[PDB]
């Protein structure tokens, strides 16, 4: 469980975050495929895109993690009450892209960098911690969820 003032840091940054969700988006994206290109073999729609430049080129790229980015603030700012957020991303997920929990610590660590990459001076060792801890009870609760309909990734 997160503390009120754990849950106000999360929330301090991604509002720093939503002033451009599209090009937050765009970089935690690029920062999952470079660290881990096994991750982007998952989408049909982007795993032609070659290098940088080219992802940060397709729209069809950041619309998509504004998606992505859209989703898990609604699940943050719901401070730990997600479960009716959070399961339509489970089902999708387990069942149709088959998401392991390890691509959602792969994601999570993009995230963390790229926050620290846009707002030092807004996320620091606590707002750090407090963004590492919410990420974590998401990755918890959500494959409890995969569990429940029998995807065990
Ligand atoms: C914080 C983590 C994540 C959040 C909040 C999130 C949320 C979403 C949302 C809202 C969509 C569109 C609707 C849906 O299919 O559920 C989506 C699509 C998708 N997501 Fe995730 N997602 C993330 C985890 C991941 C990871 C770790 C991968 C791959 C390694 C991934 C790739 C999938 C794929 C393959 C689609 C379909 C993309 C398409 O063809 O349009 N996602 N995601
Ligand atoms: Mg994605």
């Amino acid at each position: 469980v997160l503390s009120e003032g754990e849950w106000q840091l999360v929330l301090h940054v991604w509002a720093k975050v939503e002033a451009d969700v599209a090009g937050h988006g765009q970089d935690i994206e690029i920062r999952l495929f470079k660290s881990h290109p096994e991750t982007l073999e998952k989408f049909d729609r982007f795993k032609h895109l070659k290098t940088e430049a080219e992802m940060k080129a397709s729209e069809d790229l950041k619309k998509h993690g504004v998606t992505v980015l859209t989703a898990l603030g609604a699940i943050l700012k719901k401070k730990g009450h997600h479960e009716a957020e959070l399961k339509p991303l489970a089902q999708s997920h387990a069942t149709k892209h088959k998401i392991p929990i390890k691509y959602l610590e792969f994601i999570s660590e993009a995230i963390i960098h790229v926050l620290h990459s846009r707002h030092p001076g807004d996320f620091g060792a606590d707002a750090q911690g407090a963004m590492n801890k919410a990420l974590e009870l998401f990755r918890k609760d959500i494959a409890a969820k995969y569990k429940e309909l029998g995807y065990q990734g």
